[PDB]
């Protein structure tokens, strides 16, 4: 037996301190580290470079995605640029998703605007729009399953092999189900990437990224890069993720029981029009949920019945659900993407992923059940009070 | 409507901060508040005093064990003692159990040799015991339940009241099942207490302790105590363990799951002579348990057959149990009572407790079931081939 | 040849990880430490009753002071409750000084009512009152100098040599100028304590304490009680204290410069009244100040013309001395002790004392002198507008 | 009056808290803020944008150098990464200089062999190189005063005005002084920039950048690239740095009396070919660093006689010196940057700036300056061993 996801997630540098036998691992601050005498760098020289708290991390969540190694960036949006930075150059093109992040939208259209490459956006569900992007021959393509915030999933076997027969690199952002729930690179992506601030720290006092290559060849292009660029992250932050991650088996059982109570409640309820979370037999690609992920997760959007008026009244009184971004934490929150969370879109961009002014998304927490479903109805009356 | 004890906890300090508005809150780490001009001390003052991030802890117990208010100390000693100093004069008398944590068993002996308080060690679990103990008046009598190390089960109800017929505060260490699986005060105690380290933090990466009063006049007094002595805790450490209890109810149910398939292995297996369980209906205390828990967790101890050759082969190639004192951690972990956490007894309080020089001790993680029962399958074998 | 006790402060537990070589030393928070297999006990076990980060603060506080050892609280206040608990029981006397930190005076006080030793308070400047406190045979005397807040100076050598005569140990409080200025053990005392919170940390971000005892067997002792009655710090909290050390000789400089230009200010300024500062020629204690002290460090009080209107007004309006508790951090400060520092004594405590109501205390920070200057002014002005 | 700089960096956050006037600011890790009810964004929404405790540490550092602004990043070559990228586009030329820190060689030439921009690195020392550079109308010039490792000083009037006079942005790296000890907003530079991993940390234990613009327009396209790209800091190294800056006015005091001691003591020692330190009357630029600087720092570097031996033989036994990457902490480090901080460079790069294989560079830290010699003179004691 190797061990399983929850035990290598749990034991994570526990254990592994040679000076006390610490059992849970030393925080190494240090920016700077001894040479063994004149002309002999130990395993570590500088932080920037090469952490052994930030490579712990590194490590679990290769160990975790089966890959050859990762890279622990200061942000998401920081790995994601290490990613570009480290495989393309002017006159490559990169192909990413529609319904992608609206912060990843903001990257990809600023740097394609100064000539970094070139850009273009597809509908990855839909084969025929892969294939008229995939006859330009890109050097990359961006896979964001499930997507967000409409949870639309795109069938990774499809999109990777047909990337690979015209010689594009493959990487997704596994952000939204985490590894513990859906491991791309068993499909063949040569790149995993993740957002850390959401369910690996999940408990939103970090801000961080992790790039996880499959071939070790690439992991040491993207260790190279991230020193070059100065992208990696601080010790201390890798400390209280690698803490978090110990928990991410028992947060996520207790976020799929709320998430599976919650759409029970929306779908059909008289105040809903539209839900959209993939455990829900009747969400388009819940069969392929069901075969790629380990899990259906707990983030989910819906829309409303009555206009602004219902949603300003729905969200005004929720006691357990936080309106702010994010998601992934044991609290539960809300957000409303065209003002918050995607408002860095253009309001045609959104019009084409199918992002309404009416969509509000959930991330659903570890709290009692009970509690999550007396607040989402006492919303649903308030909304119903304003037909 | 209020919310349960599982909500209460993910949610301590969530969108608590007035300057900003911070969803997770803000580390205060200052030893000093300034006055609002000239004779206008603000809430808070001085660290040692009370200080915003160890109160977030503070209330947080506070509310999930019913009571009026919560002291966090440097440690959970440091709980113990401060109970001792506030309640507690010479020529008092102190009634404690037999059976109780070495370490609480090396501070009562001490403090009664100078003369703080008189000592009587009883056994509460047996009527007569108990009786000639409260006979002689006590002033405080503490009740530690499920005992550590041996899962001896104490009827709150029955001794808590036995003790107000005789004017006795009672005081429980309820650190073997935090309140999400034990709530002492519901059945009458003056105070409950904690050592923090253990499943409330529950990464082993704090030291610290708790006391909660059911009375606010006795809170406003161990408020004073904890000052006066310099007992409290430092604000990092309440902000970690705060962190920590957001996860406990989550931990538990994953902790229950795995120490019920352990239970099963070692009880009626060939080479194990012994298993103290609550869980298990043989066990004394088992229907006591049932009724006064919401659980029966995860601590339990087992003798081995094949004395120490037996005991040393079985430890000596454990993977995923690590050698350690302490309890309560998402690590599994295995101790040696005698020559570790209760080395600080002597051999006859030992000896009278009924702890033996061949038992081991398991704090069973939140690891996959299946490579901890691998991980003990193999223990049992190297015992088996050394006989 | 050793080096200098600046050169050791600056590089305590600097290239000391023997896992990486870091430079800066990492933090061990870890609640445990794993055996190395069945009955071997490494170097730490637990941490409330050693670390190793929590040890490099002590070694160097041992260092600095020419100590055998030292233990780190979790307060100043901490630190006099562990030397009370190693060294008295009921029917010892203790001898403390009557213009003790208010603190002091609380405990004492608190602990002599409960009857855990017999307490004589006398004035250590004044031979008579020495004379017949020691003629009552007492295990222990107290010595606070310069004291808090008049900055009255007790003669350590005398003092020290009259309590040997009796059989008494010496503890010194050696909060106020910290070891770069005054070394009482080099005097013969037996142990010497700090609140950490003031210049040793010098960032108002840590409140903790230290006791370093001359002899191996007391400083065992202390280790003993400090683990038994759970008072040891936070490892965190270490982690800051020693980084705050070893900035303490640069800090000192400059906090030495400003208090010089500011008591010549306040000294013979028409709205100033008297100034106690042991760096006047005409303070009592200066010439004892400048043979037992390396510097005359940075505390000083004063009493204003004009009684509380002139008090008020001086207050309100600085804009570089915060008001506040606390003292010897990089930002100046000021206190009224009789409504702050000193409000924990009695009116009656006080007058014995001879703090009146009038008084205020400043700590002076490593501002410029020139906006500290500035700043002082104004409030003389505001306080010459009041008659 | 305003307050000076050392007043604005000890007090930098002290009793700015109104949740309960804490006097030491309270870290936010948050990752994310409510909003004040449904449309209603509160001044932060989410850290990797924008961050109290981080801001503090930006106010604090615009202050000290005079500028509208400050981002804090994850690292100093990300500061570097977020000038460039903010500033230069594909067509655009930026002048670097000859000597610059090897990782700010590493990236320009990576960036440069990509295609994002044209590249010219000059010796902006000597006025020919520069103006042969400024006849191509770049984008942007970069100053790195005093050079790492040589200490060589650059005109800021001079190079700055040069500069305006093409329609070039200038940026200058002033970490070796910090913004106690020279302000080059001053002299007219659009954008400053730091390694906060140095002195403004100054305790080794948090890497660290910073870019702060003169202009407001400028410091908004800052913080737009840094969120875009996610360069962005921890707010708990933001706090750790912050409580650094506490300490620099008092640590520097410190540091400069060690550095002219040690200055004094390798000048014209009989083991010793070369010391490269601005205090010194002797060093090319001594006048210039005495009018555009306060101070003349704390980094050196110096050339032993005997080669190889006498260096390996001078650096094994050093008791106060560190062998170790890295400068500007309160303890004392010695490197070798042929094989350590420049190793990133080519040995055709490296001859260019003048780096030999037989130079070390000293960080003098804040130790007693006795010790500190008691150490150096047994190193020159040892490498003498080394000739006989
Ligand atoms: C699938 C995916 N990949 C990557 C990322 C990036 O990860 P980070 O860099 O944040 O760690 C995210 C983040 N998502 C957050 C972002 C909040 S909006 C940002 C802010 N106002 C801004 O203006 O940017 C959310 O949707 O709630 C992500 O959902
Ligand atoms: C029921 C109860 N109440 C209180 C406490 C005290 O709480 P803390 O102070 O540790 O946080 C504990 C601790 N129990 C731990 C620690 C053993 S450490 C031995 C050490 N070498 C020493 O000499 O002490 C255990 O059995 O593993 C406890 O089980
Ligand atoms: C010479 C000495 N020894 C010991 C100590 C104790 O050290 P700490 O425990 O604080 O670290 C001090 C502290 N002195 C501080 C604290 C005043 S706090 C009042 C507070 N509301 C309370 O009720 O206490 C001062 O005068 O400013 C001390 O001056
Ligand atoms: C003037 C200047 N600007 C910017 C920076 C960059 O700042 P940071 O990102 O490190 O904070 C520096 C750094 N200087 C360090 C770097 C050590 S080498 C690193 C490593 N092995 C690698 O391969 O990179 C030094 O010379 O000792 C710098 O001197």
């Amino acid at each position: 037996t190797p061990c399983t996801a929850a035990t290598a997630a749990v034991r994570a540098g526990i254990d592994r301190d040679t000076a006390y036998g610490a059992v849970t691992p030393p925080i190494v601050l240090s920016s700077n580290f001894s040479f063994d005498g004149f002309g002999n760098k130990r395993q570590y020289d500088y932080t920037r470079s090469g952490n052994p708290t930030r490579d712990l991390l590194g490590e679990a969540l290769a160990e975790l995605e089966g890959g050859a190694g990762g890279v622990i960036t200061s942000t998401g949006m920081g790995a994601i640029n290490l990613v570009l930075n480290a495989v393309l150059q002017p006159g490559d093109t990169l192909v990413v998703p529609h319904d992608a992040y609206g912060g990843s939208w903001r990257l990809f259209n600023a740097l394609a605007k100064k000539g970094h490459f070139a850009l273009i956006t597809a509908d990855l569900t839909d084969p025929r729009s892969l294939a008229d992007a995939l006859a330009q021959s890109p050097k990359l393509v961006l896979i964001e399953t499930p997507s967000n915030p409409l949870l639309r999933i795109t069938d990774l076997r499809f999109v990777i092999e047909a990337a690979k027969k015209v010689g594009a690199l493959t990487v997704v952002d596994n952000t939204f189900l985490s590894p513990a729930l859906q491991k791309p690179l068993d499909f063949g992506a040569d790149l995993v990437l993740h957002s850390t601030t959401k369910y690996i720290n999940g408990h939103s006092d970090v801000v961080g990224g992790a790039v996880v290559a499959r071939d070790a060849e690439l992991h040491q292009q993207l260790v190279w890069w991230a020193n070059a660029l100065g992208l990696t992250g601080s010790p201390f932050d890798a400390f209280l993720t690698l803490r978090g991650l110990r928990t991410l088996d028992a947060r996520l059982r207790v976020h799929q029981e709320n998430a599976d109570a919650i759409a029970e409640l929306l779908d059909g309820h008289a105040m809903v029009n539209q839900v959209y979370f993939p455990g829900l037999a009747t969400h388009p690609g819940h069969a392929l949920a069901a075969r790629q992920q380990k899990g259906f997760g707990a983030m989910m959007s819906f829309e409303l019945e009555g206009g602004e008026a219902a949603v300003r009244a729905f969200v005004d009184g929720l006691r357990y659900f936080t309106l702010a971004e994010s998601l992934g934490g044991v609290e539960s929150l809300i957000a409303h993407p065209a003002s918050m969370t995607h408002a860095a879109m253009t309001a045609e961009a959104r019009a084409a992923a199918g992002i309404s002014d009416g969509l509000l998304r959930l991330s659903i927490g570890i709290e009692s059940a009970e509690d999550l479903l007396i607040d989402l109805r006492a919303g649903l009356s308030r909304a119903e009070a304003t037909l």
